[PDB]
C-alpha cells in the first residue's frame, strides 16, 4: 500500500549504481521492471531489467542500474 523509489540525486554515467525499490503493506510477491529512458522525450531506453520482489527477501529489492 505503499511503493517507494528511492536513487541517488545526481546519477554517474558509466558506473554501476544502485536505486531502491520497496514496497511497505504489500505481501503479494511480484516481477516489476525498470527502465532508464531520457528526460525530454522517451528515447531508447539506456538501461532495462527485471527484478522481483519477494517477502522472503523483506519486499525490497536493489537493482543494479
Amino acid at each position: 500500500a505503499l511503493y517507494t523509489l528511492i536513487t541517488p540525486a545526481v546519477l554517474r554515467t558509466d558506473t554501476e549504481e544502485q536505486i531502491l525499490v520497496e514496497a511497505h503493506g504489500d505481501s503479494t510477491p511480484k516481477q516489476l521492471d525498470i527502465f532508464v529512458h531520457d528526460f525530454p522525450r522517451k528515447q531508447k531506453t539506456l538501461f532495462q531489467t527485471r527484478v522481483d520482489m519477494n517477502p522472503a527477501g523483506g519486499m525490497l529489492v536493489t537493482p543494479t542500474i
